[PDB]
DNA sequence: AAAGAATTCTT
DNA sequence: AAAGAATTCTT
């Protein structure tokens, strides 16, 4: 399937190539920094041609946002299945050596409002996948004949393709910017889909009614157990 | 000086090189995106060796943050004069085609707390420079390339302009962001950023304004929302 | 504008 | 944890 092929292609490109710098049209290369700010940009760029290659091979047209501040990174869809769009987001985090966690987008935009900050209305998508990259964190300019001399910036890099609701956790990924938090676990649990929600509807419901601060949550629900007791009582 | 040489260096580099893609140790090149999230990263990496050469010429040690949410991008200091450090931050914005604006960092962090989210206590910095890049967004690749196709890789910008200017000099009186409490710059033509045609009387005034600026309109309504109101707040007795 | 989206990290 | 830091943008 598109999905199986996509993750094979990503996993494979990852195994075969090591990004080591930025290059200019004149052939001047500048090394890369070791922060997620840099690496996430690089990992997104590394992924783009792979995504487009696999999608085309499956007849899906790929679309990226025209406006900055819009979800998702890539919207795929064959013209015959307009209401069966698939949203793919690229997420990154790091490790110093170990469990990981990702921020999974806002819980106050498109999930609460069909057209809010999303390329196509929320209800036209049938899948929201997360291409997650994890790297172990590790001054001159170079020439092409120096490609392997350039110090690389990451010790390892792992990639997975998993459904968003599936790796979604019950605690906010960030405060002031209201992000959904992932599960906090080892890489394996993301690949295996060992999350906390039983269904995509439970994920959506939980985050569509999650309150912004502990103050509030303390009277409704803060975690999954409390949310289920909250559901049990009648949303009481 | 360090400053003039740095500015000199940046202009020449930006003039000599057009960044076009990321390269892997194996020679495969991936094109760049044309959004600020990408370009800002590209611009910073482009500046770093240069900032480093120049700093070396003038006997300055360059230090970058160890943690990820720390100001500034680069801290320069003579080993002999640790308390006369220079903070250099790289900011980026674009022109769709013209007046521009930048976001100049938090107004609730290190400026309100000597050690909040800053590599070295704020009081150890004697200057805070901003290297600003402005690129025109290309109206308009998902292919990869090889070392011999450099010229065919499409560039994510029509034009790029860079300047070095003090932070206070280009600061404005309206927030650069809401929820993330950022200082906003003057909304003006590139020329004014280069020429330092700002709004504050001094750096002392810049800092005081941003240190006493309220987070949301409601709050600001009983204090000040602009430079005139701040000047009036001052007269009233910071009352 | 003022407020709140877009991404991820740290104390 | 939470809450709020790092950046830039949209309306
Ligand atoms: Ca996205
Ligand atoms: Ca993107």
């Amino acid at each position: 399937s598109l999905r199986s092929d996509l993750i094979n292609a990503l996993y494979d490109e990852n195994q075969k190539y090591d990004v080591c710098g930025i290059i200019s049209a004149e052939g001047k290369i500048y090394p890369l920094g070791s922060d997620t700010k840099v690496l996430s940009t690089i990992f997104e760029l590394f992924s783009r041609p792979i995504i487009n290659k696999i999608a085309e091979k499956h007849g899906y047209i790929v679309e990226e946002p025209k406006q900055q501040n819009h979800y998702p990174d890539f919207t795929l869809y064959k013209p015959s299945e307009p209401n069966k769009k698939i949203a793919i987001d690229i997420k990154t985090t790091y490790t110093n050596k170990e469990k990981i966690k990702f921020t999974l987008g806002g819980y106050t935009s498109f999930i609460r409002n069909n057209t809010k900050n999303i390329v196509y209305p929320f209800d036209q998508y049938i899948a929201h996948w997360i291409i997650g990259y994890v790297y172990t964190r590790v001054l001159k300019t170079y020439n092409i004949n120096e490609l392997n001399e350039i110090p690389k910036p990451y010790k390892g890099v792992k990639v997975f393709l998993q459904d968003k609701w599936v790796i979604a956790g019950d605690l906010a990924g960030s405060g002031n910017t209201t992000n959904i938090g992932s599960i906090h676990a080892h890489y394996k649990d993301f690949v295996e889909g060992k999350g906390i929600f039983d269904s995509e509807d439970e994920f959506l419901d939980y985050w569509r009614n999650y309150e912004r601060t502990s103050q509030l949550r303390n009277d409704k629900y803060n975690n999954i157990s409390e949310y289920r007791n909250w559901i049990y009582r009648g949303r009481k």
